[PDB]
DNA sequence: ATTGACAGCTGTCAAT
DNA sequence: ATTGACAGCTGTCAAT
């Protein structure tokens, strides 16, 4: 199988941090992310569905707010 | 988004409804059954899945009144 | 324990 | 009053 390219995942991670208080990209943002990361839309969607569960709280805890 | 025009053919839905009724105690077609139904209904797989997600909420309960 | 993925559900919008 | 669709979530599976 394999994992997603590290630069692709770097971009998604940076976006999630910057928008961590509304971690839901619009259709156009998802489209920009797809093109930037060279991933499909479905891949970008799936990453966000996983990352809102697996990365985001640890981010918002480090911040004071409680998910 | 999700801004269609029209409803699914009556014959396509009669097939889905018949299958749902016959399998009403395990209303989950296998991948092999989803493929057969799609060929029969002339719907895509995704259309079939969506019908079943809706039908299990909208049709199945009233059916299980037996 | 991490990661990518997806079947099926909830909730809702848009269309009859 | 019904329908087709779909975003995002839950739960989970296979691969790391
Ligand atoms: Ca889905």
């Amino acid at each position: 199988r394999g994992n997603l390219p590290k630069e692709s995942v770097q971009i998604l991670r940076d976006w999630l941090y910057e928008h961590r208080y509304n971690a839901y990209p619009s259709e156009q943002e998802k489209a920009l992310l797809s093109q930037q990361t060279h991933l499909s839309t479905l891949q970008v969607c799936n990453w966000f569905i996983n990352a809102r569960r697996r990365l985001l709280p640890d981010m918002l805890r480090k911040d004071g707010k409680d998910p």
